[PDB]
């Protein structure tokens, strides 16, 4: 009954920013961050810092971590809120295909740890995650170059130290998945659902007026 | 509707060939082994040997994909008169006994550690208020004979185990199924019956006393 739209985006494009932007655009918009606090803080020690830190031993159990709070998280939500929608920031869908993808064919997850993760990944939507489905997506597009600005930009210390080629890499993963829509998953109904694509190239923070236009369009849509 | 035993035990302590003793004396008992065949063939790698052979490294990884199977493969035969059902171990001897010790050794960290437990919990919490126990079967043996046993079965990744972690494991079964002293977040439990059996001497043809006892356990549930 709730619409359900995710926030896809490159590291640092802009969700956060941008998702806030709409919290406020209309009482009826409920947004579902990243529960990135919570990675960062797990008995004192931050599992993010430490995949970025040595990937090769981390990357498994940091995504697995990851998928499972994300979606604890949005399964939360779904209790506590007329023209329902839920954004999400980043989906289960951009963890697997995205990162933990990109992790495995970097050599920064082995053929078991993949394998397991995987079977794990589809054990769980096929579970807790059917009414975790998607009516839509949007597509916060912004260049490598773009979001290595924004990484050093924001200050986080962890992603100081991440090259362009990670961003690039994750860059072509999204818009295969995304733009082009040629990568495929293991969940058909992806292949149906509508796509909005922003270019956040430029500085929305107070320029935002045309975006908010076209998310309006979108959601019209659904 | 249907009880839950499980069977619970050291390294080679006898459950297999104990529980199979059992799915053929009755066609109203079924058996869920543990799927040890499942870790071992992960993507043409043993995940079992991988653990054993680099704890440090694999402890994590390992114990919460074994613990991961377990669920799905109990919560399976789960669906499909005096119904009643044999687990292998259990989610429980799976994080107070393995994991927990692991931890304790050394070969999972606090930040590991912290995750298993907390996803071990979301886990029950969620999809498995359905495999609460009714009952459990401590099949009791000293770590000297289960080392013995670990010769005998000549499962590879096992030969090399040593006496002192036998022993570790042998005490957390003791304090959670004899002395019942170690705690859990499961508060049912320490409140479920639990018949302990000794299974020092050889059983694979003198166990008529053994399922005697089963019988009379199950009674009273
Ligand atoms: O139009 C914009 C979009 C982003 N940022 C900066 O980029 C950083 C990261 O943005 P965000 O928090 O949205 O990261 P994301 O949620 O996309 O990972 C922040 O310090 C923002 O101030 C900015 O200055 N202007
Ligand atoms: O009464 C018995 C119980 C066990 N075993 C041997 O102990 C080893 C381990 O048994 P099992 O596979 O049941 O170990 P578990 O699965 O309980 O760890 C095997 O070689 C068994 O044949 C035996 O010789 N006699
Ligand atoms: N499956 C995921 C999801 C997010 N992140 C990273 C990207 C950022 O560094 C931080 C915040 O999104 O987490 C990741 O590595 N893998
Ligand atoms: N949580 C568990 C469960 C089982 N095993 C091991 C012990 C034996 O080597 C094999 C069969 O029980 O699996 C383990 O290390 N950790
Ligand atoms: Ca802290
Ligand atoms: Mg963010
Ligand atoms: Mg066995």
């Amino acid at each position: 009954r709730i619409k359900k739209i995710s926030i896809e985006g490159n590291i640092a494009a802009g969700k956060s920013t941008f998702v806030n932007i709409l919290k406020q655009l209309c009482e009826d918009w409920e947004v579902v961050p990243e529960p990135v606090a919570r990675w960062c803080n797990v008995q004192s020690t931050n599992v993010l810092q430490m995949m970025y830190e040595k990937p090769e031993r981390w990357s498994f159990t940091f995504q697995t971590y990851a998928c499972l709070s994300r979606i604890r998280a949005q399964l939360a939500s779904l209790n506590g809120k007329e023209k329902p929608v839920l954004f999400f920031e980043r989906s289960v869908y951009s963890d697997r295909y995205i990162f933990a993808s990109n992790l495995y064919e970097s050599e920064c997850m082995n053929e078991t740890e993949w394998t397991i993760y995987q079977d794990w990944h589809d054990w769980m939507n096929n579970q807790f995650g059917q009414s975790l489905e998607l009516d839509g997506i949007i597509y916060l597009q912004a260049t490598p170059e773009t979001c290595l600005h924004r990484i050093y930009l924001r200050g986080r210390n962890e992603e100081q130290g991440i090259p362009l080629e990670y961003l690039e890499k994750l860059h072509y993963k999204h818009e295969s998945w995304l733009l082009h829509r040629t990568l495929k998953t293991n969940f058909d109904y992806l292949q149906e659902v509508p796509i909005l694509t922003l270019d956040v190239n430029e500085d929305f923070k107070d320029k935002y007026e045309s975006l908010v236009e076209k998310v309006k369009e979108f959601l019209s849509t659904l």
